[PDB]
């Protein structure tokens, strides 16, 4: 039954950060006083008296829960509901079952937060490193035990004569609105603390000409949006004139109400903590922005258009911002389901780390069946171009082009080898996906939840069963709004419009996700694609991203590009490029709880789509998958918690230097919002040349794009292609189309391929421990200079996740950059060339190099001392896809020069996702290695933490800076032997002809290679004298 809490919904339209202003006080309640309401488990209740700040005699009472969530990881939670009872969400990143599991574990270890009400009514409690006090009006001080330092405090506002009111807890009188807010003191301007705020999902922020990482001193909003180019005109500030650049006040595709605050950076007294307002209505994060009077320099807040109020403060276990990220990912963890592998996120197939190509505007599988049309291309041509030119190349992102007339889950004849649709498994009529398997590729295909509704009487089973089973969103509201209607019906359906431009368009119905039965119906449609050879999913238009529309207009008519605007507001008539926000949706937050207008829950839609694809598509129907039983999702939208469904790409970027800068910042920020497998379209998706949209990306920009993206988790070149029947886009963008740059393009893809295990093992570090793959420079501790370098330096890889430094050039036509090397370690220049020549001399960390040289053919990438990295090569020397590697393609442990006479490395091994036995049954291995120099003796030790996956071929150790040994001894469960010099005199010969127990003195790269049998991998001691 609709609106069960009896809310009066006051706001439906978007409200920019210019119109959200808690610090203006008027009509806001804040916390005035309280009394104790008891403690159950680790949850204290305070009965709080809220007073109206501009009239403190107007008062209301609500219960406020304060809960310790983790003692060891120093986290706690504050929640209340000004609109009804406090309720646990049944879907979302934070679930009570996980909180319960964490509390049960810590209790069994004797953790005691000692939560107590003092006799004065104040609440006090401790965690491992912290001590908290909450006074009568909710004024809060969080103190660090070791030094006494106050690391966080909430904000109070004075009144004329009625006492101080605490702005830590705020909500708008329900006579006037529905918003909520929470305000902290912000020490950004403090000379010593110099607080900086980080995180926030996909927000872009310009400073002068450059896009930057930090999110200090700015007003932001989470409001999932079809935001092509990151600067959609309807998102402009009131009365904005001239061009709109992407910038901090524009919402993006991923909803991330999450910041990590970092102060006293680089000193022994650094502190960090993360702040999450777990709300799925439009939310706001202001880190001290005066613009529009939205906030105040010395305060920070989070808020949202709708309740309930639920926020988490996360300080982490160890020192540094990375520890904040690992603790956040624990709160969202699946330890409560006893995951043997997928604890903090879900492991992809190895092939997800390959190089992919998407094209929007292919018109067939084969050249033989391609319809004639200016600039038409076949999938076949694309594969040829990469394969004939020896690119490492994983396969394809196959767009809505392959579908029958935009009906999702269909294909058309042109995308089969015999030019007609079959049901799969016919060797004389292969699907695009079957044909791609025979080329050694895998594919994703674009799926959205628009179910085409205008079918001209033709049969489309997906839409028909959605109808028949009453599973679509209805056209109901509390406002009597008329969302529109077509001749197709049904008469009570919400009907939207999908618009790809250039006439590529249709009417659609949508699944009402919170209804029981919907998630299962949806997952089952994927059988129709899995059984014809599809490997993984590309999840698009997820807001869901509807054609812009105004109430009263026909379903297929959009308003003037300029509307709405300040002089002519939406006034409850614009759809804000998704559902008209008054539509009653079955509640996605709370099961079996009724319907609410979509305005209350916008930012949960993408998350729920992905969830349903993951559980009911990929997992439930895993039997219908052909070549790889493990699969994955790469989604355009979502909410905090998406890492448990798959990874992300940052939608529709463009082809300029600024988009490279944004790609890098987005990747780092998304990693710290616990979404690690993320990327942006390499080369930019949209056209960029205003005098002729068809102009391709320049050679030099593509090189820089590829260089910047090559060690980022998701690596796909994808673009809008101009073709006769879809006349927007660029002519081409494929790497093989760049003859002058081909050699460079190719060698950075090879470089990535060699480090496939670095990426895959970082991914395991994330699934298991929650460590971000990509590290912000400021995650590197005891360094006072990283913060300056942080826009375009990042780190990754190796046993701790900090063994590789990247500082890619972020400007076209530029052959130098300012380089900063983190201090108290030594660095070695590396990159695609260094595989086949010696290292250069050590570079001293803490060095700043102005105008450091960077030819187009190079990019700045450094390997830290003490690193041992797993590295892969093809046995034959040809470039192949990841998914066609076997254990006979060499695994090689490269030992870089030692740090303090030591080096360390880790490697995760499984079958790559051929089966799901690694995550279902524990079938994986984790090998560690160490090297120690002690006088004239070097010892290299291999150990395992589990060895449940048997690596099937020989493996190597490549020691850099070593030459001829006097003797090498290997000890291992399988007894022990001395090694002998190989008869092989080259690397290809050692790989193919060399015997197990052979070593090779590689003078050309100044390396010693040792070849070892597979049985000594899990446990060995190697003594080099
Ligand atoms: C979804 O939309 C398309 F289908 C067409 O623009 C894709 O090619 C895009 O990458 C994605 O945003």
């Amino acid at each position: 039954t609709d609106n069960p809490d009896g809310i009066d919904y006051k706001t439906y339209d978007y409200v920019g950060v210019w119109g959200f202003s808690p610090l203006s006080n008027t009509n806001w309640f804040a916390a005035g006083s309280s009394t104790p309401g008891g403690i159950t488990d680790w949850t204290a209740t305070m009965n709080v008296n809220f007073d109206r700040i501009d009239n403190p005699s107007i008062t209301v009472q609500h219960p406020v829960q304060v809960q310790v969530t983790s003692y060891n990881n120093n986290s706690y939670r504050v929640r209340f509901n000004p609109d009804g009872p406090i309720r646990d969400v049944t879907r979302g990143p934070i679930l009570k079952q996980q909180l319960d599991w964490i509390r049960t574990q810590e209790l069994s270890e004797g953790c005691d937060p000692g939560m107590t009400f003092t006799s004065e009514g104040f609440l006090t409690f401790e965690t491992k490193d912290l001590s908290v006090i909450i006074y009568g009006n909710f004024k809060t001080r969080v103190t660090r035990k070791s030094d006494g330092k106050v690391i966080m405090e909430n904000d109070e506002v004075g009144t004329a004569s009625s006492g101080n009111k605490c702005r830590g807890l705020m909500f708008v009188d329900r006579l006037y609105g529905n918003a909520i807010a929470s305000v902290n003191k912000n020490f950004r301007n403090d000379a010593v603390k110099q607080e900086g705020f980080y995180g926030a999902g996909e927000v872009n922020c310009k400073y002068q000409d450059t896009y930057i990482l930090e999110r200090t001193g700015i007003a932001m909003t989470n409001y999932n949006y079809d935001n092509l180019n990151y600067n959609q005109w309807d998102l402009r500030p009131p009365h904005h004139d001239g061009a709109l650049n992407p910038d901090y006040y524009i919402p993006m595709y991923y909803a991330a109400p999450w910041l990590i605050v970092n102060g006293c950076a680089g000193t022994s007294e650094q502190y960090s903590y993360g702040w999450f307002m777990d709300n799925v209505s439009q939310s706001y994060m202001n880190t001290g922005d005066t613009t529009w009077n939205s906030g105040q320099e010395d305060l920070a807040y989070m808020g949202a258009q709708y309740g309930p109020f639920d926020q988490h403060f996360v300080y982490g276990a160890g020192g540094g911002m990375e520890c904040v990220v690992t603790a956040f990912s624990l709160l969202q963890g699946k330890e409560f389901e006893n995951q043997v592998l997928n604890k903090r996120s879900v492991m992809p197939p190895k092939y997800v780390f390959g190089f992919f190509q998407g094209v929007f505007g292919t018109s067939s599988l084969l050249r033989a069946h391609m319809p004639a049309g200016e600039n038409n291309i076949s999938v076949e041509e694309i594969v040829e171009g990469y394969q004939n030119n020896n690119f490492p190349f994983e396969g394809l992102a196959v767009d809505v082009d392959m579908q029958d007339n935009l009906r999702v889950f269909t294909t058309k004849g042109e995308f089969w080898t015999a030019n007609r649709v079959g049901t799969g498994g016919d060797p004389n009529n292969r699907s695009v996906f079957e044909w791609a398997h025979d080329k050694g590729l895998v594919c994703q295909t674009n799926i959205t939840c628009f179910l085409r509704n205008d079918n001209e009487g033709q049969d489309y089973e997906v839409n028909q069963t959605l109808r028949e089973r009453q599973l679509y969103t209805k056209n109901d509201s509390l406002t009597g709004t008329d969302f529109g209607m077509t001749d197709d019906g049904p008469s009570d359906a919400y009907i939207g419009h999908l618009d790809y431009g250039g006439g590529v368009e249709c009417d659609a119905l949508f699944p009402d996700w919170g209804r029981p039965d919907v998630a299962e119906w949806w997952g089952n449609n994927y059988k129709k694609l899995f059984s014809i050879g599809l490997d993984f999913v590309w999840q698009d238009m997820t807001v869901p991203a509807m054609m812009p529309h105004k109430i009263g207009d026909d379903i297929n008519v959009k308003p003037d590009g300029n509307w709405p605007n300040a002089d002519d507001p939406s006034n409850g008539q614009y759809n804000w490029k998704t559902y008209h926000p008054q539509v009653l949706v079955t509640d996605m937050r709370y099961e079996n709880h009724g319907r609410e207008p979509m305005v209350t829950q916008r930012n949960i839609h993408a998350y729920t789509l992905c969830e349903s694809t993951r559980k009911e598509g990929i997992v439930e129907n895993a039997d219908t998958l052909t070549k790889f039983r493990r699969s994955y999702i790469i989604s355009r939208g979502g909410y905090i918690g998406n890492q448990h469904f798959g990874g992300m790409w940052v939608g529709d970027n463009s082809t300029t230097s600024n988009y490279i800068q944004m790609m890098i910042a987005n990747n780092i920020n998304m990693n710290m919002s616990c979404l690690p497998l993320v990327g942006s379209d390499i080369g930019g998706f949209t056209s960029y040349d205003n005098e002729n949209q068809r102009t391709p990306c320049t050679g030099d920009l593509m090189v820089r794009y590829v260089q910047a993206g090559c060690l980022l988790p998701w690596f796909r070149n994808h673009y809008d292609r101009w073709i006769e029947s879809k006349d927007h886009g660029k002519d081409y963008q494929e790497l093989y189309m760049y003859p002058n740059e081909m050699d460079t393009l190719r060698k950075f893809v090879e470089f990535r391929y060699r480090w496939q295990e670095v990426l895959y093992t970082a991914m395991y570090q994330n699934a298991a421990f929650g460590k971000p793959i990509i590290k912000a420079a400021s995650m590197y501790n005891n360094d006072s200079n990283v913060r300056r370098a942080q826009n375009d330096h990042f780190l990754l890889g190796g046993h701790d996740g900090y063994r590789i430094l990247c500082a890619p050039v972020v400007w076209e036509n530029s052959t130098e950059r300012e380089l900063y090397l983190p201090v108290l370690t030594q660095w070695y220049k590396f990159g695609p060339d260094f595989d086949t020549k010696p290292l250069e001399g050590a570079m001293n960390g803490g060095d700043r190099i102005y105008n450091y040289p960077v030819p187009q053919s190079e990019s700045p990438i450094f390997v830290r001392e003490g690193a041992i990295l797993p590295t892969r090569y093809t046995l034959n020397g040809e470039n192949k896809s990841l998914n066609t590697y076997t254990d006979e393609d060499p695994l090689v442990f490269e030992v870089f020069p030692l740090g303090n006479n030591r080096a360390d490395g880790m490697c995760y091994l499984d079958d790559g996702g051929v089966t799901t036995n690694a995550e279902d049954n524990g079938k994986f291995s984790v090998v560690k290695v160490a090297a120690e120099q002690d006088g004239g003796t070097e010892t290299i030790t291999f150990t395992n933490d589990c060895y449940e996956y048997v690596f099937g071929g020989p493996f190597y150790v490549r020691v850099r800076g070593a030459q001829s040994p006097s003797n090498i001894h290997v000890s291992s469960g399988a007894g022990s032997q001395d090694m002998k010099v190989s008869s092989a005199t080259s690397r290809a010969a050692l790989f193919n002809d060399g015997e197990n127990g052979d070593f090779w003195v590689d003078q050309e790269t100044d390396s010693l290679w040792l070849k070892l049998p597979n049985v000594v991998l899990p446990d060995a001691v190697i003594t080099i004298t």
